[PDB]
C-alpha cells in the first residue's frame, strides 16, 4: 500500500497543469494507491511566513526570528493549523508531487510559501539536521514543471541554459535537503504552444510513467548530476 | 542624481536583514540618492498570482491563463494597484536592491510574489524583449542576502555547493532576463551564529562597499560566471 500527496499550483482546472494533476489522480488512484490532493489557490494557501503561524506566545517576543519560533512551536505543538494540517499529508506520504507552471526559473510564490512554512525546523529539518540528516528520508519527491520555453531553450548553451540548473534550489537545496529522494522530474516543456497532439503525448508520458512510478530509483542529488560533467 | 529602490523581505525590524537594510538608507541618503524602500510584510504584500490582479474584462474568462491576462491587463491599464505602484518604483529607479535572508535557496515568497506580480510582461519583458533586450535595460540590481550556511558550507565542496549556483534563477533566470544588469551580489553569512563584533564587521563592509557602487561595473550574467567551465 502507498500513499501519495500532490501539491498542485495552478489557478485554472482547465489548465494542462490541471490535466496533469488529474490524470495523476487517476492513474494512482487505479492502482489502489491513497491519494491526497494540496490545490494550494483553491485553498487561498497563506504564502507569507509571519508570527501569525505560531498560535498563543512566542520564544522570544521582543525580536522575531521566524526560524527559531517556527522551530520552537513545532516542539510545543503550536504551529497554525494550515501548517499542521499539511505537515500530516507530508507524515503521511510515500511520494509528494509538486505540480507546477514555472514562475522566474521556480516555483509560483504561493507553492514557494508551502516549502517555506511547512517545511519547518523539526519537522523536515533540525540545525544540524539536514540532507542525510533530514527528516523525510525513506519518501519520495518528483517535480512535475510545465514550462514555458521549448527545450532547447533549456540547453547548456541554450538562452535559460540546461533545465537542470533551475531545478537544484528545488531538488538538492529543498527536497534532499529534508531527506526526500529525488525520482526524475516531470518536464513538459511548452505546453501552451504545442499542439493538441504534442499535449495529449506529454500527458500520456506522464500517465504512462505513473503506472510504473514505484519501479524507479531516485536520481542521485548530487552537484555533478545538476551541472556536469 | 541617482534613484535607489530597495526590495525588503524580513518580519523584525531588529534583524541583521533590517540593520543592512538601514545602513542601506542611510549611506545612499548620506551621498544625496532618492531612496524608497518596499518593505514586503510591513505592506502586507499580497504574493498570489492570482485572477484578482486584472481589474477589467478578462481576454479569455473561459480558461483563466495569469500571463496572458497580466499582460493584456498591463496595456489597458487594469492591474492591481499595488502592482502598479511597485511598477512606478522600479520604472523610477536606477538601482535595485533586494535585501532578504534566503529561504530554500531562494527568496521568501513574500518576494517571490513580488517577482511574480511586479514583473509582467509589457512591464519588465516583452516577446521579444528579454536578456539583453529586456525592457528594464540600462538599470542595476543588486541581491543582499543573508545565508544560515558559514562561507565554507556555500563552496563548491562545501555542504551546499557553491553559492554561485543558487544565484542563477535570480540573478539570470528573473533579472537578466527583464533586462538588469547585475552587480556582485553581497553574501553577509551566518549572522545568526557570528559574534557581535562579526556582525557589525559585516554591516560596515556592506555601508563600505554601498560609499562606491556607482563605480562598479556588473558581472557577466552567464552560466559560465555562475557555475564554470
Ligand atoms: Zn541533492
Ligand atoms: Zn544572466
Amino acid at each position: 500500500g502507498k500513499k501519495v500527496l500532490i501539491v498542485y499550483a495552478h489557478q485554472e482546472p482547465k489548465s494542462f497543469n490541471g490535466s496533469l494533476k488529474n490524470v495523476a489522480v487517476d492513474e494512482l488512484s487505479r492502482q489502489g494507491c491513497t491519494v491526497t490532493v494540496s490545490d494550494l489557490y483553491a485553498m487561498n494557501f497563506e504564502p507569507r511566513a509571519t508570527d501569525k503561524d505560531i498560535t498563543g506566545t512566542l520564544s522570544n517576543p521582543e525580536v522575531f526570528n521566524y526560524g527559531v519560533e517556527t522551530h520552537e512551536a513545532y516542539k510545543q505543538r503550536s504551529l497554525a493549523s494550515d501548517i499542521t494540517d499539511e505537515q500530516k499529508k507530508v507524515r503521511e506520504a510515500d511520494l509528494v508531487i509538486f505540480q507546477f507552471p514555472l514562475y522566474w526559473f521556480s516555483v509560483p510564490a504561493i507553492l514557494k510559501g508551502w516549502m517555506d512554512r511547512v517545511l519547518c525546523q523539526g519537522f523536515a529539518f533540525d540545525i544540524p539536521g539536514f540532507y542525510d540528516s533530514g527528516l523525510l528520508q525513506g519518501k519520495l519527491a518528483l517535480l512535475s514543471v510545465t514550462t514555458g520555453g521549448t527545450a532547447e531553450m533549456y540547453t547548456k548553451t541554450g538562452v535559460n541554459g540546461d533545465s537542470r540548473y533551475f531545478l537544484w534550489p528545488l531538488q538538492h537545496g529543498t527536497l534532499h535537503f529534508c531527506g526526500f529522494k529525488v525520482l526524475a522530474p516531470q518536464i513538459s516543456f511548452a505546453p501552451e504552444i504545442a499542439s493538441e497532439e504534442e499535449r495529449k503525448g506529454m500527458v500520456a508520458a506522464w500517465s504512462q510513467r505513473l503506472q510504473t512510478i514505484w519501479k524507479e530509483e531516485p536520481i542521485p542529488c548530487t552537484a555533478h548530476w545538476h551541472f556536469g560533467q
